[PDB]
């Protein structure tokens, strides 16, 4: 509803737009710990897979 | 009658205004207690039938 107390919608999109920011704060984290954009085939499959043969 | 001591239909009539406002006072107070305008089966069946499914 618009004056609701049962249902906070502005909070429902705050929380998702919270969860995107902690999501892009862990791949930073990945990357300044390993020191590599492409650690894992996670990361992307194919040049993931090149380096390796490489 | 007109100048009836044993019917009084001016205050049945009264009466039964005054219960209409107390109906629409026990709804109004259900709806601040709940916070729902639909909170049960008996107050608008289908609707409460979706929102429950949903």
């Amino acid at each position: 509803a618009l004056n609701s107390i049962n249902t906070n919608s502005g909070a429902l999109i705050a929380l998702q737009n919270l969860n995107s920011t902690n999501a892009e704060l862990t791949q930073v984290q990945q990357r300044i710990n390993t020191g590599k954009k492409i650690g894992s085939a996670k990361d992307n499959g194919a040049i993931w897979a090149t380096a390796k043969n490489q």
